[PDB]
């Protein structure tokens, strides 16, 4: 919660999460909670820290990616869940979760075979890209201004990179 | 919602909000809801009640100004958020929110050291003041 943007917090979490199912659960649980219930001007550090956890190439990587894209069942927490809740209002938070996912898919081969190989995730991933496409067609989306997608160039590239990921 | 203009409610809130963290959030949760999602001609009973909740000088005062300007995340907006949501349409809503904020900063020191000392709230407070001027 407090020590974010630091390079030593990620190194400690990356060290402890390795091959640790219990610890990785709490880190994901807390990170997903922070991603949902936090101000959008301090969201990028949590998403960036979350991304580095998902890129840990251990034997629990698939489990971690499942618990981050979907979340613990029957609790409605998770990146897709927070994207769904923030589609209408707080649209800047929904976009930033997508921007993290694009970086995850295009840089993690293990977390691209999870997408390409699971149906509902592709449906959920699809519903994101049209929503992002529709929202943009209607700068620097960290300013925590009106919460409307500002076309900018980060969004346009993210939408372009998201489209190619769609099969 | 109903009995906000009266003064037997302010006394009950200021008596329970006093160093009660969860309750002080509940009152802010409800007050931030009505200042945002309520009818444009009745904000003054709600906004004026919001002051005597922020002006409670207890150990949780800093949080109350924090969770009134930023808003409780992922549900209720803040005094700045409702301003952005209402600059174009329902401009009277954002104006009455500024009146509350101007009154709060001028009559609460701790509010001034939160405005002056937190750049994000400092920076957002800027965009507010020109907008009020341009609309005039």
């Amino acid at each position: 919660e407090d020590c974010s943007n630091s390079e030593e917090t990620v190194k400690l979490l990356r060290f402890c999460c390795w091959e640790n199912p219990q610890f990785s659960s709490t880190v994901l649980s807390e990170l997903l909670w922070q991603v949902a219930y936090s101000y959008t001007y301090e969201l990028r550090p949590y998403l960036d820290l979350l991304l580095q956890i998902l890129l840990i190439e251990d034997s629990w990587q698939t489990h971690r990616i499942h618990n981050a894209l979907k979340g613990i069942p029957d609790d409605r927490d998770g990146l897709f869940d927070t994207i769904q809740r923030s589609k209408n209002h707080y649209q800047k938070r929904a976009y930033q979760c997508i921007k993290c996912m694009v970086a995850l898919f295009s840089n993690c081969p293990v977390a691209y075979q999870i997408l390409q190989g699971n149906g509902d995730l592709k449906r959920k991933w699809t519903w994101a890209v049209e929503w992002l496409g529709d929202e943009l067609e209607r700068q620097s989306n960290e300013t925590s201004n009106g919460y409307f997608l500002e076309r900018s160039h980060s969004a346009r590239m993210t939408l372009a990179k998201a489209c190619e990921l769609c099969p």
